[PDB]
């Protein structure tokens, strides 16, 4: 069935891709606060609420990023109950979708966006540069397809490598603060040389591994029965978080998962709906 709501965005973040580095901090975590379910932290970081059951997605976002602070942004189209980028829209007003008969009206751009779809295997993230430029061009690049062009071999790389860009730079930045962290330090005043730079395998293990990575320290948060001891955070040292503190450093926003003990779906989205969530 067909997403609800995709051009009804719960909210719009903005970044101009020209701005600083503490403007591109601002805007990662400007997403995350308004993502949050408020009635549900871990560790004081936010915890996105629950997937509605028995509907399509019906809960989006939208992401703007901009050449210039001027400039017509490219429109990215995000969940907010799990941060998946399914559309962006090019300047000719054109919807693009990265899964077929997903968004009304939307054009399939003839791959998907998972990392196997985009690169063809989740081990090669670490091979992708990111960098203010990098952004730049696939911004570019999404933003000018139109509808009509002839799609090429070529041309397909491109779009991958663009969505994958983006995807790292915005949707992981905002689940990870790993990742938003090393985006912004790439992320200099132009009187500093361009600067591009790849993910090591922590950051690449993270990423392959939010629902883990969010379970694990969920966890740690189940109220033992009377009488025994607090759950220990179980170290995941492929992402060389070995701690619940460590674990609480490295999360950006939780995916929400149903841990043995904790809150189910039912009562998390009770709980996000009387603190005001939509
Ligand atoms: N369209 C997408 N946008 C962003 N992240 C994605 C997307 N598809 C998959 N992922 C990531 O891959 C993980 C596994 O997704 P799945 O294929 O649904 O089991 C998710 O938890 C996300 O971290």
């Amino acid at each position: 069935k067909m997403a609800k709501n995709v051009d009804k965005p719960l909210f719009t973040a903005t970044f101009n891709v020209q701005a600083s580095s503490a403007d591109y901090a601002t805007f990662i975590a400007g997403i995350r606060n308004k993502l949050r379910n408020p009635a549900h932290f871990s560790h004081n970081r936010p915890v996105l609420p629950p997937v509605e059951p028995n509907v399509p997605p019906s809960r989006w976002f939208h992401v703007v990023l901009k050449a210039s602070p001027t400039s017509a942004g490219l429109t990215l189209a995000i969940r907010a109950d799990n941060i998946y980028l399914e559309g962006f829209k090019s300047s000719d007003g054109t919807w693009w979708e990265l899964t077929p008969g997903l968004i009304p009206g939307a054009t399939y751009v003839g791959f998907g966006g998972t990392y196997r779809d985009l690169l063809g295997d989740t081990d090669k993230l670490t091979n992708v540069a990111l960098g203010r430029q990098q952004l730049a061009d696939a911004v570019t690049a999404l933003h000018g397809r139109t509808k009509a062009d002839k799609p090429s071999g070529p041309k397909q790389q491109q779009a991958r490598e663009a969505v994958t860009t983006l995807l790292l730079m915005v949707n992981e930045a905002t689940r990870f603060q790993t990742v938003s962290g090393f985006v912004a330090g790439l992320l200099h005043p132009k009187a500093v040389a361009a600067a591009s730079g790849k993910i090591g395998n922590e950051m690449k293990a993270q990423v392959n591994g939010w629902q883990d990575l969010s379970a694990a320290l969920l966890k740690t948060d189940v109220k033992p029965p009377p009488g025994k001891s607090p759950a220990k955070f179980a170290p995941i040292e492929k992402m060389g978080v070995r701690t619940a503190v460590q674990a609480a450093n490295t999360l950006g926003i939780l995916l929400f998962v149903e841990v043995p003990g904790g809150l189910t779906v039912a009562k998390a989205l009770e709980l996000f709906h009387a603190s005001g969530g939509k």
